């Protein structure tokens, strides 16, 4: 009767958590070469990106730039919220305003460029948000640490009945079935999944909170997908291959965050020090409560080669699992490995 | 037949048994947010904390004046007793003698700040105990390395016998459900948990005995809250997160040992060498005889930033499991995670 | 209802994956001595080794010198195919056409050197085998990163209708039953097993899959056996002992790959730089679209002394779990290990 | 119905190995004090140790020296065999020919100290054998790598129709149920546990057979207990608490190998080099064909300090367990631990 | 006829510079024990100390808490000048303001503690000046990277015309006689000596600029001694015992610069990171042209512990040279010492 870990409700420790490194893509009957697999994605339930990826919104990775470049690429860019209403506005003007240089470009009905934006939760945040709105914008990113939360539901689902026919909202971060269930009801169009999935991030050392990545894509992948609503993985990725293992898990979409802090189109003044270069950029926008930050770059070059290297991998993790498009690559299975194949 | 790890008694391996590291705090549906958690826990039966933190009776972290701070920060602090009975009690005193500045200051009946002070086993021990309830003591730590025993439990009959209406006494370091209920039955009003509950501790490496810290915790609980005695974590802290597991894991309170022993107001004279700080201290008394003693500082700044990080990291995760209270967060959900997740 | 590991689907993760440091092999009842130990075992299902190691066709480590000294161990060679129809055929007959020296000398009915080479899928690709078979190969390894692939398939089922009397040919690269199946299916004389064994090998980083290799040994033996076929374990070796373990878990020969690369035999120029030695050697072939080259050396002694120490770990493994043969070390039993195991 | 870790058989992976760092002893209801422990422990059927240590038969660990010295601490030495026969005769006699500088000590029916001798198979042991038996010699150990073999137990029924009135006869080094069971039936006295311990141990990396001892004592122990055959653990030891996981587990007698090593007891000169201390000893006898030399010391002080630092480790895991015999400590129970228990 | 070291003019190359460690001091005939030795020197033809040690004029090393305790140690404090006048005429009020404790206080007419105020060159220098000597400053240092300029010696010309009455006017940094003999022609009441003292300072690796200290300390005295003007040794010094060499080479008083600016009395808030402790400050005054800053804090413990230490090992020298004085130590011979006598 007892529960061997301990106590006597076996519903305590709940699951055992699945990372990347748990778990390998086994191959598959396979007709698909890389070179034509279709790579394409949901990442709202209107829109499909050519490249199913997108940078996240953060103030070292993605503003107009970033975003101009990968809209360009087949993704599409989030612009941060740590800058004022006004700028970011401006800055989805910029990537409004801006033929086989870039074939793959993603575009509104307009031929513009799609942009992403993200907003708060308050009437601060409303406010910005029908300031990006009037600027033009195409999704509405509502972001927070913990968006399993009564005011990030409230917030998603007034920005759905206000600006919902024109453009399309995401709910922030999820780790739980019950969460993404939550943000599907509220009426999202998309969903955004991780809560700590870093091994040694702040928020598992600090507040010893956290969620494997793998585990957290399946519960929200079962509680979205009969919905039709696309999960977008964010955070707890180190190379290509779980890119491929987060869309294989249910993901729709993969969203770079560090992996992108310090490429020439991330914005910052390249400086050179010691040898070596990094990034420079010579609060009342940080308003989320749980967020890292409260808790507590180097250069890497032009993001087309991260994004070739990205799609590379992904190309052959659907070559190997016989995937011809990321449908058939939610699809595919699972090996869990033990410790002793994570040896170096 | 036979057990899949040897021989043929299915009891021989007891349980597997769950550290800090092997476990996470899930988010859940949430409405707190950090700052306006209450982080109030019960120590004993009578007794009250605002914030559930108590320095160990150690000689190298808790004397009169660490047991003054830790007071004067919401949490309470147990005098040493590797020293004579007339220096203990002059040190209670020395406590209890000494509105803006301490709001979270714990307090009796009388205002004063609250004390605790550790006494052993025997005669020596019983003077040790009494001439302290005089001194004006509110916890009486029956201390040893190992509490099952029938000399501790009739120590705690006895004191809970003799001055059970004035203080209160607090069973000593135990591992399992049998030995929290045994010590339950004895009468404590709250039973300290940890028997080598470090990983590479030297009672696991001479003596080869030792319990996993949140596996003990959540046997002792089963034992304590039928009968409503609280539980109080004693060893294998590292972080700010592992007080948050512990408290989820069932225990009330948590014991602050090695974190605290370089702090300023720890005892010990401030010395410089080698361009780094160290603390100084220029046996009869360890008379324990499973004391990890018998089986064989540098400075770490003020104590009031240890505690506000450590309070910081447990309100970051009220606000994210959804826990208003320490009773609320002592329901919470663990995950399990594997191997892949310790990796730095 | 749920999955321990997350979602509803039970088979997403399909089974936990064993490396070669997960199992040891557990002594038994022994009269066998390692001197009298025979290690003959099928490469394929007409040609047996005396000795059960065959060097991998890789240009690092296959040329006509290290087939020749393959042979004269014992073994066997195959012979890279990253070079031109003409030098590969060149480099059959010069195998070919080169008795106290070699006793164990692997051989055909002429007498000369057996031989082996590894062929692609397409029209190049069957002109360069239909060269190999006129030259006097004797096994073709139709060899792909990813071997369950409805191209390799009809490769393997046309080689076999049309040179399968005269060689005999060798499926690529499998992991799973399936593909081991559905290879078996398609005629294969012997199943290569393994992709992506190695634990941070650049298949598991940039495309996340693979499958470790006693658990895809085990699958593909289980598809194997009832019809005969062998399985040649290739990649994930480390030691003379993951020999023993891989040839236990059902294989019945071992590829040598890496641990050959810098040997005296292999091709490239012996040079000395900076107090050490390594090999020099101073793509149109690299036509495998999942390759590991499309995805991104020291000295080593002689070939002598690796077979050797090779073959003394494996005849002490028969000695210890009393096999006289090869075939009995396939029904030993393994124990497995935990991580404190593998601590140094 | 497949295996989950591959292949069809449920009994390919026998059993889960556990090693001494993977379980720690529970504290238990405890009345026992260290210092009243009562550590006598049968070595034999007829012989019982006041100190449950033996040391090794090693050319580095046990000589006429050693085993003197040891039998003088309640204890035995083996003599071991990598000596002309009249030598170990000879050593037999010195032991046997050399009151309050060594109460402790292991005398015979005559008061001379106690001593073993070790011996392989064949006509040379036998010899060997009874040449010891003359010299006076109390123990006979046919001891070898991996005694589950037809001439060790043949050797071990000789030994005990022949001498076994006047001496007692050890069975070497098992791992399983079986082999301890075939040594029982074959009339040992006693049987000594292990093959390959270690983690990183020869037998381990070179011919890939090993078994943890925590499983391989319980299975042996399994096999041994019903018929009263003592148990003596041989290797894997690396701390005091080695030595009471070993006991707990139901082994009678601790060998000590390499700990004993480089004590001034161990035989060799004792030399100075570079700053340090080291022994110096300025083939035939080593006929043993599963021995680990045939896969392929630093000064540590008086013998003294290494048996009592053992022996408060002992008393001190007795007192945590409450035992005050080491019959009642074989009947302590074990919790298994994780990986992240292990991390330094 | 040719220079041994290049070109035809011998004064090219004009001398061979010694540093400190080229240099020991020889022991002489002495009846002089360190207690009774005296250390009062000269800093300015009028001020004598009791101590030889006056602090640097840095923003990192002395503001008014290090000049109070530089004068209640027996020396003095300079004031940095980068900052606002009134801020140092305040500094300077704050100084003169603030009987056991402090027995080698170097005090005025009126009883107060001596300060030192650094001032730059021009017009606002000019109104900084009278401000400090306003507030009441003893010692103006007009102190630059090279006092061999026009511009500073007007200005010193200047300060001794307006206010050499009241203060001392002590002349900048410089390394040659002639710049000394300038300075006192200027009416310097004292010479700072040293430009580029240290081995890779700045000055040496940007500029090429330098002079080593003990052959500069030599020349400047050649040039000041004659006429009774002190030399302040300002650079160079890494230990105790440089000190005593600086003194003997002729100088009359050390500037303790980088050795005090992690002192507790140095300015700047002590801060924790990392387990160590460093020190904070939460140009338009950087006027300087030639100074270190154009050309491109640990914490150290109490001021107290260091002056005792500089002053012990001076004692030792005075002793070991038979100096009752620092006049006669300023008498001393040197031994020059090869590269040899450096080697650890």
């Amino acid at each position: 009767v007892p529960v061997p870990t301990g106590g006597d409700d076996p519903t305590k420790v709940a699951m055992l958590g699945l990372t990347f490194d748990d778990v390998l893509l086994l191959p598959a009957a396979s007709d698909v070469v890389p070179a034509t697999a279709d790579t394409s994605s949901q990442l709202t339930k209107r829109i499909r990106l050519r490249v199913p990826l997108v940078s996240s919104a953060m103030d070292t990775v993605t503003e107009s730039r970033m975003a101009i470049a990968m809209a360009r690429a087949g993704g599409m860019g989030v612009l941060h919220r740590n800058l004022p209403v006004a700028e970011q506005a401006g800055q989805v003007e910029t990537v409004k305003r801006s033929t086989e240089q870039f074939p793959l470009s993603t575009k509104d009905s307009d031929g513009r460029l799609l942009v992403g934006a993200a907003v708060g939760v308050g009437d601060d945040a409303w406010t910005r948000a029908m300031t990006l709105v009037d600027a033009g914008v195409d999704v509405l990113i509502v972001d927070t640490a913990h968006a399993h939360n009564r005011g990030v539901l409230d917030m998603v689902s007034r920005l759905k009945q206000a600006v919902g026919e024109r453009v399309d909202v995401v709910g922030g971060n999820v780790a739980t079935r019950a969460a993404a269930a939550a943000l599907v009801e509220a009426g999202a169009d998309a969903v955004k999944v991780g809560v700590g999935p870093g091994s040694i991030c702040t928020t598992r050392v600090v507040a010893g909170v956290g969620a494997p990545q793998i585990t957290a894509i399946l519960e929200a992948v079962a509680a979205c997908k009969p919905y039709g609503v696309p999960v977008i993985a964010d955070g707890g990725l180190q190379y290509s291959g779980d890119i491929a293992k987060a869309l294989a898990a249910g993901a729709s979409t993969a969203m770079l965050g560090s992996l992108l802090a310090g490429t020439a189109e991330s914005p910052g003044e390249l400086i050179f020090v010691n040898g070596k270069q990094f990034k420079s950029y010579r609060r009342y926008f940080q308003d989320d409560v749980l967020s890292e930050d409260k808790l507590v770059v180097p250069f890497r070059g032009p993001l087309g080669t991260v994004i070739h290297q990205l799609t590379g991998g992904l190309r052959a993790a659907m070559g190997y699992t016989g995937s011809a498009t990321i449908e058939q690559l939610q699809q595919a299975q699972f090996v869990q490995i033990t410790a002793a194949g994570l040896k170096e």
